[PDB]
Formats: structure tokens, sequence, C-alpha cells
């Protein structure tokens, strides 16, 4: 699971990444090629293909969650009432589908794209500790998802 330097290296990530967009140009880019390689779900978020803006939309407002959830990683005492509630969200979209079993590569995948703001800082304790912090962000949002 997380550990006690990937915890903070998850957190000494995202101050420079996120800064003041909190991801904005992580999420547009991450979940873009999220839905191009993957077709079933282009349609599960609500856009067209791989080139439409709608995507930074949810990106964007998908990396804030994984930020506020940077702040607890193994802090299940409120990072997971937010996340939580985030699923049981995505139970009641219009797609009626929504797996984590596409969380982990849309996640996995978001790491290739975060190396884009901090090339130089991104280092192996970071990309591994967002890997597997990646994995309680989006896991705990599996608590109130899949009705
Ligand atoms: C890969 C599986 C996922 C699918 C198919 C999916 C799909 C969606 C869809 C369809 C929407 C709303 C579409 C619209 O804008 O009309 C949405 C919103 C959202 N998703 Fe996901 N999502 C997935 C994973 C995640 C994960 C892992 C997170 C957490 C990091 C997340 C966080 C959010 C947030 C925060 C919103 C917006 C909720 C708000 O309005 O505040 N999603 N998602």
């Amino acid at each position: 699971g997380l550990s006690a330097a990937q915890r903070q290296v998850v957190a000494s990530t995202w101050k420079d990444i996120a800064g003041s967009d909190n991801g904005a140009g992580v999420g547009k880019e991450c979940f873009t090629k999220f839905l191009s390689a993957h077709h079933d779900m282009a349609a599960v978020f609500g856009f067209s293909g791989a080139s439409d803006p709608g995507v930074a939309d949810l990106g964007a407002k998908v990396l804030a969650q994984i930020g506020v959830a940077v702040s607890h990683l193994g802090d299940e005492g409120k990072m997971v009432a937010e996340m939580k509630a985030v699923g049981v969200r995505h139970k009641g979209y219009g797609n009626k589908h929504i797996k984590a079993e596409y969380f982990e590569p849309l996640g996995a995948s978001l790491l290739s794209a975060m190396e884009h703001r901090i090339g130089g800082k991104m280092n192996a304790a970071a990309k591994d500790a967002w890997a597997a912090a990646y994995a309680d962000i989006s896991g705990a949002l599996i608590s109130g998802l899949q009705s």
C-alpha cells in the first residue's frame, strides 16, 4: 500500500504540477488519451473522441479530487468521505456503467502526463509514489461506486 515516503513524495509532486491549475493540463491531457485508447468509455464521458474540449472539463475537475486526496493517502477518515461520495455519483451517471478496471488505467496513464509539467522533477520516487497512491485515491472512490 502507500508508504511513509510515497505519501510524502505525493504531496511533493502535487505542489508543482497542480500549483494553481490544480492539474488543469493534467486531466485534459490524461483523460484525452484514455478516451481515445478507450472508445468504450469515450461515450461514457460525453465526448466524440480524444479531440473534444469536454475532456479538459472532466480531467481538470478530476485532477482536483486527487489533489484533495493527496493530502491524506492513508488518512481515510475524510479523504474517502468525499471520494466515496464521487462513486455514489458515478453509479448515477448517464452511461450507467463506469468500472474501477478503467480507473487504474486512467490513473497509470495519468502519471505519463504528469511528467509533462515536472518532467525535470518527476523522478522514480515520484512516479512510483503517485502510481501506488493513485490506487488509493481512485480505489477509495470505488466505495460508493457501482450501485
Ligand atoms: C475510468 C473510469 C471513469 C469513468 C468512466 C468516469 C466517468 C465520468 C463521467 C461520465 C463524468 C461526468 C460526465 C459529464 O461531465 O457529464 C465524470 C465526472 C467526474 N469524475 Fe469520473 N469517471 C471515471 C473515473 C474517475 C476517477 C478515478 C475519479 C477520481 C479521480 C473521477 C472523478 C470525477 C469527478 C470529480 C467528476 C466530476 C464530479 C463533479 O461534478 O464534481 N472519475 N466521470
